[PDB]
């Protein structure tokens, strides 16, 4: 039926695509639509297709600088660029459609717990104002259902920031300047904007990075006005902090994962000709978020524990909960331990994540099996 | 005309493995064999065949432990294991072929620089007494042609361990005994045997592993007296050593190469349950390999120089120099650059060997190259 909505852009080729992902779902409510698994043609990886004229691009890709002071030169020429906070949260873009307010997640899901979330951070006025903009923002805080960790200074449950604006079918980008006007106009929360800032801005922009770092904050993403232009830059403390929480499930996790981050670090190293004690300090610091971490698995698993993790979400609506048991269940394997319903206007619950890879593989390793590299 | 030779055990899958791996070729002095690139059927990976009665097997893996108290009582139950030294070296397999000593490396080459050099390690008499006797061995020290470091107490050019002795054809394995006999019969040198041991003595070869690992040797391989169980286990500076090695050529190596030896790492670690400021002094060490040659090799790039490493070898015939550099370019690519005649018996010959991969990534990355993860 939607292989017709399909066909009003591409075509048998939709058969081909049928094979291994590009697939058929219904949401939060019923709302039936198509999430583009794998990109073909125009349409990205994490497209959604409700129908021919509600299609919400996936979110591209944001390429990666390593080096801070090229890169910068080398995207920036001389033009002059915006500065945002990346927020450590999860990816979401938020639609209207028939009066209901949805968040997809990065993959291309409707997510319940976003969708019952957003109307606390997004006002309905807007969409009812501008049916042809999608919002993308980044959820973030303590209590989150992907991340296990967000920006510091968020104390409570998560909370919503914007950093893109677009248009539907197109999926074109509106200009920073515009987004900020319509996150003024309507109260919707930002991401924080340090400025505009030219090449010739690079060492108070080490400075940013500098004090982002030590607060334990993600990085920046840099942006031409035009959003044409687009770049991420992590902190030192990201890259540390990424690999301490991931060494406590290793095996759950691809080497990429490890050794991307110590090139990461190197790079700021050389880049910031650090040296003497301050490099001594970051080693070691590597050390401990590689080592500590897997040491305090391996111990776990030998007092025959399992490897997991207690994570929080509040609820208006209780079976909302279990609707995110299944929408997990689409991906990984989590059950429910506590409801406090002692929450106002809902229900703070606790979940349960496992890692049985992390834990088998450790369990086999301790237990003396041998094995070829 | 060959594959008639393969005939005599295999059958026109010798034409599939036609297709990528397992091929022709002539030797140090035009000696035609045929090496298994691939290994098909019960003839290994690196299995050299020169003719129906010469087939020189290829080395087996050998399996691996990361928890020596388990492991050791999985695989040598109540057993009783001979503990030798694991020397870092290369892989040696020596063959004697119609009056001619042969040096086959792991993946089935017969190389010209271990094939002159042999003749100074094992008598020939040992093969005019055992014919059907193939010897495998490490060779290892500071002037080799493979590996970069070797055993701390060899202090001049390359030497050889014996470590196995295996009949042709069948590959099977002498017992421990009898190749140590064969070793004091011929003079042949051998790897150090520390002792024979039970799994309850892992107390004193957790003191074995301590001192080798103070002195920067590689580790030890567990052996039952009739060589049918095989384990090894590498010492903690083996596993930070090799690191700091690999960190100078990081983008030329899989990431798999560093999550590995951090996981032995780990493991060590929590075995011999070392904490407080033990722990911290190898944290520090771990990032120190990680991090210190990667940015001096940034450095590096920086200056425009090149990532290279300059290596000696001694060689009796000048001519088989200029054999490696082609037995070499069966592989990588090394240029010469010094020759020492004042070598008593020979040349001392300075190769070297360039980084192109590690050097184009790291200068694409400085140059501020964009890219995704
Ligand atoms: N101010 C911001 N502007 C844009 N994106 C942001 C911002 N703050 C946080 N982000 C998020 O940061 C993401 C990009 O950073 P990162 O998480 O490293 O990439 P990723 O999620 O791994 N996928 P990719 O961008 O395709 O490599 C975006 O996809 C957003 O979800
Ligand atoms: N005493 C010894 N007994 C057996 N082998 C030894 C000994 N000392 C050194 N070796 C060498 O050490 C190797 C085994 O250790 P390692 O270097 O981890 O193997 P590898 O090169 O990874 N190949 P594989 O064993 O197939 O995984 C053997 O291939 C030998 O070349």
């Amino acid at each position: 039926k939607e292989i017709l909505v399909k066909l009003g852009l591409t075509e048998d080729r939709i058969e081909t695509l049928e094979m291994k992902g590009g697939i058929i779902e219904d949401e939060f409510d019923g709302i039936r639509y198509v999430r583009f698994k794998d990109s073909a043609g125009k349409l990205r990886r994490g497209t959604v297709v409700i129908d021919e004229e509600y299609v919400i691009p996936g979110f591209p890709h944001i390429k990666r600088i390593i080096n801070l002071r090229s890169g910068i030169r080398r995207i920036f020429k001389r033009g002059e660029f915006y500065v945002e906070e990346k927020v450590d949260g999860y990816n979401v873009r938020v639609v209207m459609y028939k009066g209901k307010m949805l968040g997809i997640t990065r993959g291309g899901f409707i997510c319940p717990f976003t969708t019952e979330r957003i109307p606390d951070f997004v006002p309905q006025e807007f969409f009812k104002d501008n049916p042809n903009l999608i919002l993308v923002g980044e959820m973030a805080g303590p209590e989150s259902p992907y991340l296990v960790e967000g920006p510091p200074y968020v104390k409570e449950d998560i909370q919503f920031f914007l950093f893109d604006v677009q248009e539907i079918k197109t999926g074109r980008s509106l200009p920073v300047e515009e987004r900020l006007k319509i996150a003024e106009e309507y109260g919707i929360n930002h991401v924080e904007v340090f400025g505009k800032y030219t090449k010739d801005d690079v060492d108070e922009l080490y400075q940013l990075i500098e004090r982002l770092s030590k607060e334990g904050r993600e990085g920046i993403i840099m942006k031409s006005p035009d959003m044409k232009k687009i770049v991420k830059y992590v902190t030192p403390y990201a890259n540390i902090n990424d690999i301490k929480i991931g060494a406590r499930v290793f095996y759950e996790l691809p080497p990429g994962y490890f050794t991307s981050r110590i090139s990461r670090l190197a790079f700021y190293l050389a880049e910031k000709r650090i040296k003497g004690e301050e490099f001594e300090r970051v080693a070691k610091e590597l050390g401990s978020a590689l080592l500590q971490p897997f040491v305090e698995s391996i111990f776990d698993v030998e007092q025959e524990e399992d490897i997991h993790e207690l994570f929080k979400v509040r609820v208006k609506r209780i079976e909302t909960a279990y609707k995110m048991v299944t929408h997990f269940e689409k991906l990984g394997l989590k059950i429910e331990i506590v409801d406090i319903e002692e929450i106002k206007d809902g229900w703070r619950i606790t979940f349960k994540r496992l890692y049985p890879d992390a834990t088998n593989e450790i369990r086999e390793l301790i237990g003396g099996k041998a094995f070829v590299d």
